[PDB]
């Protein structure tokens, strides 16, 4: 079923099977380490199957689980909340129904190889949500798109709304470098070999897609070195016209 969930997610049926603190949720069969108040025997319209996080009794903070961890008898769980009217950042958790492109072409099915073959086959990515032909962005476009049925434009982007809400929270930032940098929101302006970062939101002297506007998710703010993309370390187009873009040094945490 569906792997995001809607309101308390009374109705959640998906496979999440770990706590919002990464613990292995207990099977809802199972009595050890804990004793469960709600199980198949007595609830079987609850959908406890195997270790998948539920909502027995209709909690407000959504689906949970009891854990394998002994001191923790039960948890809520991190749950991807679904994106059906609007999308956020851009669109990689797209959930909706809508099926044309910008120009207003229909979009063909992913499960059909006509009048375009591809290789996005929904059960070859069953993860990615790729279902009739509802426009979708599964791996790494500037919003989501569909493949259309007019022979002459073998795909096109869609135009989703933008949600107004906060975004799904991402975890934590930093105003230093851990990792590949994808969390960093400092203010580091220069690159490695001393360049000075172009504005994401201009276009001179290079021209990008790597804009506030198509990654708002990304904080691609004034001229700060980010790593929007999925790159090595922070990075930013560069002022100088010989030198598209180039790697920050940015000091770890």
């Amino acid at each position: 079923l569906s792997e995001c969930k809607t309101g308390n997610g009374k109705n959640y049926r998906g496979t999440m099977s770990k706590t919002k603190n990464g613990i292995t949720c207990q099977k809802w069969s199972s009595t050890s380490p804990h004793r469960p108040r709600f199980s198949p025997a007595t609830h079987p319209s609850e959908g406890l199957e195997e270790n998948y996080c539920r909502n027995p009794d209709n909690d407000p903070q959504g689906p949970w689980c009891y854990t394998t961890d002994p001191e923790k008898r039960y948890d809520y769980c991190d749950i991807l909340e679904c994106e059906e009217e609007c999308m956020h950042c851009s669109g990689e958790n797209y959930d909706g129904k809508i099926s044309k492109t910008m120009s207003g072409l229909e979009c063909q099915a992913w499960d059909s190889q006509s009048p375009h073959a591809h290789g996005y086959i929904p059960s070859k990515f069953p993860n990615k949500n790729l279902k009739k032909n509802y426009c979708r962005n599964p791996d790494r476009e500037l919003r989501p798109w569909c493949f259309t049925t007019d022979p002459n434009k073998r795909w096109e982007l869609c135009d989703i709304p933008r949600c107004t809400t906060p975004p799904p929270s991402s975890g934590p930032t930093y105003q230093c470098l851990k990792g590949t940098g994808e969390n960093y929101r400092g203010n580091v302006a220069v690159t490695v070999s001393g360049h000075t970062c172009q504005h994401w939101s201009a276009q001179t002297p290079h021209t990008h897609e790597r804009t506030p506007e198509n990654f708002p998710c990304k904080n691609l703010d004034e001229n700060y070195c980010r790593n929007p993309d999925g790159k090595r370390a922070p990075w930013c187009h560069t002022t100088n016209s010989q030198v598209r873009w180039e790697y920050c040094k940015i000091p770890s945490c």
